[PDB]
DNA sequence: GGCGACCCGGCGCCGCCTACGGTCAGTACTACGGGTAGGGGGTATCGGGCAACGCGGCACTGAACACCGTTGTCATGTGCCTTG
């Protein structure tokens, strides 16, 4: 968590230093943007101990999510030609990130 | 003011080996952009199958000499007959 706060803040910093009053709103509409970015990029890069590229990554959270869709909605495990389907991609692939998206254990 | 309690921290330990043990965890997104390791073809260099060309024993063209062996040969010596 705390990890994540400084992130925030060298995102804030950035921020900052791309701000201008042009802008006709608050500061919590625009640094709240590079905020996310800074954080999504730390969470990204630094989270997984076999580091993964971020392109990747966001292929494991979006196959997390929608598989997760699949389980709220179906109520059943889906089979993986219907996964490849709503991804899109061929089950090979499927097999392969979700492979790629385990952890390390102690 | 140093003692004194007490108070707390603070640690530190709590005995030796042996069989097997069962599993799973939630809230971005796109977009570009470079740059590649992999997909291809064509070329230069090194790495295989048949003959290569030696050698050597001996062996023959026997040729040309050598080594005994031999009956060629013979000008020159004994024995009998005729005459001094």
């Amino acid at each position: 968590f705390l990890d994540l706060i400084q992130e925030g803040n060298l995102g804030l910093i950035r921020a900052v230093e791309k701000f201008d009053y042009t802008k006709g709103y608050k500061f919590s509409t625009y640094a709240t943007w590079w905020i996310r970015q800074a954080i999504t990029r730390a969470m990204a890069d630094q989270a997984r101990t076999i580091r993964i590229p971020v392109h990747m990554v966001e292929v494991i959270n979006k196959l997390a999510r929608v598989q997760r869709q699949m389980l709220q909605d179906l109520g059943r495990e889906p089979t993986p030609e219907e996964l490849a389907k709503e991804l899109d991609m061929t089950p090979e692939k499927v097999i392969e990130v979700q492979k790629y998206g385990r952890e390390p254990i102690s």
